[PDB]
Formats: structure tokens, C-alpha cells, sequence
């Protein structure tokens, strides 16, 4: 609670706050040339291991820490459960860096029991777009946890990412750190209403009935925008087209490229769902959501939440209520549990008549090394994974 490690690093401290107009880095004029050029020390016994996450048993051993030791809700009833596909999608994007994949084995059993991930991405904040490693997917294993373990990993791969001439970062978590940019509430329409109730993600409103909530928690019978269908390769342009005018109105945003585009949109089976309304070559409308399913903890009822998460949403055909109506239609069509959302971008304007329930937390996004006024999160223009 005291951020003995925060502290030291170039991030705002917990009661700063900032002029409405510096938009610049905390420490500036950084070289390469006086960038520590090893890898930080461990203690004996455990190794740094720079994974190759398109080898099968390099992403295997990935895939098991995080399934076993990752984020937990803070009443310890979910931990994510990203496939291991998601984790080769996720961390292959374009013009990836491999030594941006980072693991700690114990040598003794040459398990990974740490890791830490980045991307490169180019992020506009305040209208100013600069070269950023996107950090994800931080890691203790349960057994070696409130060892100082995280400020290592962070330092190297701070170290690691500062080597290629790249200084500032971004990030999202669920715990409060030294200081958000944003911070976001998130909300969730129930899709399988019985299934949220009995395993605690949602509670049954006093007033009703299991049965009555079923029935008035059930989705719009017809899509508003019957053209929706899948992304297709032909797509790629239109969708930068729409999505990068659409973005700019944002404090906080990617500057996707073409082949960003590609990647992060076309669609992959249980992973990412991008729906177009398309005529004549133009990308008219769209969706998208994100599979991302919960280990339900401690119950052997059911197996996961299988948890459809918003993405990026675009519309010029329909109002924004519309378009989100049949966001969570399609999540019900593709057999999701629940379609969650953060009050970001036009969301919020949609969550009480599109009967969203608020949930128990909110997503803080982070910048590291980057000196601006925090604002509201209506203004943010970005959704990690
Ligand atoms: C220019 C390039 C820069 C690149 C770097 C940019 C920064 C990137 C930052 C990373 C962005 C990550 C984005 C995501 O992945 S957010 C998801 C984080 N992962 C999990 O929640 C999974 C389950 N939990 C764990 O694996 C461990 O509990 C973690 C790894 C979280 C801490 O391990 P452990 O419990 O064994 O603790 P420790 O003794 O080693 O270390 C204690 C220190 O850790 C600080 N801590 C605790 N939680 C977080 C957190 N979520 N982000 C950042 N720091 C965190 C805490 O303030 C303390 O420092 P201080 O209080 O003394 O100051
Ligand atoms: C259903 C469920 N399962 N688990 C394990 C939880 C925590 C929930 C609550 C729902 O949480 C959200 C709902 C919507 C958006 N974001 C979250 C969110 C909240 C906290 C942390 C994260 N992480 C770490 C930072 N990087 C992105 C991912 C994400
Ligand atoms: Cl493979
Ligand atoms: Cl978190
Ligand atoms: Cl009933
Ligand atoms: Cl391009």
C-alpha cells in the first residue's frame, strides 16, 4: 500500500494532478547508448527465458501459468483463462518483438513461474502520436508471490524496450496504481441469466423471480442492422477507413495500420468477432467483440464464463443504442454467457436502456513515463485485451 516500487519509476504519484495542457514525458532525451545492456540479476536458482510464443511448448508452459496464476476478481470467484490461442494472437501482432516475451524459470524444474509481455504500437494521446510498448499479461506464479518478482520483470522489460529506442508505455489493470490516465467502470448485459445468477457473477434483484428474470433479461429478437456478417480479407481497408476517422475524436487511441487491421479484426473462432455492414466497398457499420472466458473458481456446477468482451463499434446507419442492441445480440447468437463493456468511448449512453447491469470494479489505464491531465473515460479511445 506504501509503492515503494512505483515510486521510483517515472509515473505520476497518487495525488498529482496536471495542468490541462503538458503533454510530454516525465523524463526526456533518453539514449540508447545508456541503456543497461544485460539482463537484470536473480537470485540463484531461477533464469530468464525469452519465450517463443509460436512454438508449441514454449506458448504451453505460457498458456499453464496464466490459466493457474493469473488475474483474479477481487472476491476470488473467476481467473481469466485466455486460450492459447488468443495469448499467439495477442502477442504476434504486427512487427512484433520476441525479446518483448519474457518468462523466469525455476531452474530446478525448468518451470516458468513469471512472465511479462509486450507489443509495439503507435498510441495518440492528446493529439500527440507517439511509439509505445503496449504491456500485458504480468505474471507471479501463486507459490512465488510477494517475492518482489513483478518489479523485476518490469524493470527488464522496461530495459528490454528501451533498448529499441521506445520509452513510454501503456497498460490497463483492475488495481488501483500510481496513477490512472482514465479510469473506466465496467458493465455487463446477462445473456445467460440463469448461469450468472447461480454462479455469482450477478445477483437475482429481490423483486423478481428466476424465471421472471430470464424472460425480461432475454435479447432483441431481429438484428436493426440485418446486413451484419462476418469480416472478410476484402474488408481490411474499409474498416481502417471507418474505425481510424471514427478514433480520432479521442484523447487516447491507437494509429492502426492497414496490417494492424488485419490483425486484430478478422475474425478467429471463439477468439475475435468482427461483424460488417458492407455495400459497394464501404464498411457502413460495425462490431466486434473478444472471447475471453473466466475459470469459474470452486464450483463444479459449470466450467467457465464464457464472457464476450467489446471491442471496437462503429456506426453511421443506425444510432449507437442500435448498433450495441445487436452487439449483444450476435455475443447471444455465438452462445456467450454475457456481453461486458467499459464506459468508454459512446458506451455509457447505452447501458440503461440496453438493461446493463454496472459490475463490481473498474479498468484503470495507465501510461508509463508520460506527464498529462487525466480525463474522463468517455474520451478513451482504446480497448486492450
Ligand atoms: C518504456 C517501457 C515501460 C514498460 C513497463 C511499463 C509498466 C508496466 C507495469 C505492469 C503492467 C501490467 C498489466 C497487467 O498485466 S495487470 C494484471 C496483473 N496480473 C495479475 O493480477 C495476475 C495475478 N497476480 C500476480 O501474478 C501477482 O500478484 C502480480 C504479478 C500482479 C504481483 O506480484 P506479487 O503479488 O508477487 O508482488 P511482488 O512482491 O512481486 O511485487 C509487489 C509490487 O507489485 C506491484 N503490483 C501489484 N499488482 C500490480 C499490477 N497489476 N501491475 C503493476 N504492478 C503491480 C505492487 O504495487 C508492488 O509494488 P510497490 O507497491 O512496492 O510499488
Ligand atoms: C468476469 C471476470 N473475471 N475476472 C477474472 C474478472 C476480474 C472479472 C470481472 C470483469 O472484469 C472486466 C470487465 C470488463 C473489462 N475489463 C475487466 C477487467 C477487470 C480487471 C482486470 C482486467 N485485466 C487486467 C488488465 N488487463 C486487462 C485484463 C480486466
Ligand atoms: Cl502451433
Ligand atoms: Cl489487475
Ligand atoms: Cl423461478
Ligand atoms: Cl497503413
Amino acid at each position: 500500500p506504501d509503492y515503494k516500487f512505483w515510486y521510483t519509476q517515472p509515473v505520476p504519484k497518487i495525488n498529482d494532478e496536471f495542468n490541462e495542457s503538458v503533454n510530454e514525458p516525465f523524463i526526456s532525451d533518453n539514449k540508447v547508448e545508456d541503456v543497461r545492456k544485460d539482463e537484470y540479476k536473480l537470485p540463484p536458482g531461477y533464469s530468464w527465458y525469452v519465450c517463443d510464443v509460436k512454438d508449441e511448448k514454449d506458448r504451453s508452459e505460457i498458456y499453464t501459468l496464466l490459466t493457474d496464476n493469473y488475474v483474479e476478481d477481487d472476491d476470488n470467484i473467476f481467473r481469466f483463462n485466455y486460450s492459447a490461442e488468443f495469448l499467439l494472437w495477442a502477442l504476434t501482432s504486427p512487427n512484433y518483438l520476441k525479446t518483448w516475451h519474457i518468462g523466469v524459470k525455476y531452474d530446478a524444474s525448468n518451470k516458468l513461474i513469471g512472465f511479462i509481455s509486450a507489443i509495439p504500437t503507435d498510441i495518440c494521446i492528446h493529439k500527440r502520436t507517439i511509439k509505445m510498448a503496449e504491456v500485458n499479461f504480468l505474471c507471479v506464479h501463486k507459490t512465488l508471490r510477494s517475492k518482489r518478482l513483478a518489479p523485476v520483470l518490469i524493470k527488464e522489460i522496461t530495459r528490454r524496450i528501451n533498448l529499441e529506442n521506445i520509452w513510454q508505455a501503456i497498460y490497463t489493470a483492475g488495481v488501483y496504481l500510481p496513477k490512472p490516465v482514465s479510469d473506466a467502470r465496467y458493465y455487463h448485459r446477462s445473456i445467460n441469466v440463469k448461469k450468472l445468477i447461480e454462479i455469482g457473477f450477478s445477483s437475482l434483484n429481490s423483486r423478481l423471480t428466476m424465471s421472471r428474470a430470464i424472460k425480461l433479461y432475454r435479447v432483441e429478437d431481429t438484428l436493426n442492422i440485418k446486413n451484419m456478417r462476418l469480416m472478410k480479407k476484402k474488408d481490411v481497408e474499409g474498416v481502417h477507413k471507418l474505425l481510424g476517422s471514427y478514433l480520432e475524436q479521442f484523447n487516447l487511441y491507437a494509429v492502426f495500420t492497414k496490417e494492424e487491421i488485419a490483425h486484430w479484426f478478422l475474425p478467429i473462432e471463439n477468439v475475435i468477432y468482427t461483424y460488417v455492414n458492407e455495400e459497394n466497398g464501404k464498411i457502413k457499420d460495425m462490431i466486434s467483440f473478444y472471447s475471453l472466458p473466466s475459470q469459474i473458481l470452486g464450483n463444479d456446477k459449470y466450467s467457465t464464463l464464457n464472457a464476450a468482451y467489446s471491442f471496437y463499434n462503429v456506426t453511421t446507419t443506425a444510432t449507437f443504442k442500435q448498433l450495441m442492441q445487436d452487439a449483444i445480440l450476435l455475443a447471444k447468437r455465438n452462445n456467450f454467457d454475457v456481453f461486458n463493456a467499459l464506459e468508454v468511448m459512446q458506451n455509457k449512453s447505452v447501458f440503461e436502456d440496453l438493461k446493463f447491469g454496472e459490475g463490481d470494479g473498474s479498468l484503470k489505464y495507465y501510461l508509463y513515463n508520460w506527464k498529462c491531465a487525466s480525463f474522463a473515460p468517455a474520451h478513451v479511445g482504446i480497448v486492450l485485451l
